Formats: C-alpha cells, sequence, structure tokens
C-alpha cells in the first residue's frame, strides 16, 4: 500500500512530550508531514496522527522513500 499522493512523508519512531507552544508532540509510530523548514536540525511538520502542528528535531525523522518517484 503507497501513500498515492505526491508529497513528504516523515515519521517520528519515538514519543517526544512538546514542552513549547511551538514544539510538536511525536508519537512512536506516527506519520508525520513536513511542511516548512526551521532550521538545520528543526523542521516544520504536520502530525497526519494527532493533527499537531510544530517543530520537530529532523534527526526524530526520516526520510522515507518508494515508487512514489517516476
Amino acid at each position: 500500500g503507497s501513500s498515492g499522493s505526491s508529497g513528504n512523508m516523515f515519521v517520528a519512531l519515538h514519543t517526544y512530550s512538546a514542552h513549547r507552544p511551538e514544539e510538536l508532540d511525536l508519537q512512536k509510530g506516527e506519520g508525520i508531514r513536513v511542511l516548512g523548514k526551521y532550521q538545520d536540525g528543526w523542521l516544520k511538520g504536520l502530525s497526519l496522527l494527532t493533527g499537531r502542528t510544530g517543530i520537530f528535531p529532523s534527526d526524530y525523522v526520516i526520510p522515507v522513500s518508494g515508487p512514489s518517484s517516476g
């Protein structure tokens, strides 16, 4: 089963309890959608699971791959 649409998929594989009103709560095994790029080491994405948008560490998110590309 492939996502289908062309976008950006990034998992968390970790439980991060947001500490600030800007941070995003990550959940081990949750699909996140990277929207903007905060900076080297920090990115902005919307948790496709919970539905929250915040800044999470790139180290926590890994760039997935698949037949998406041509």
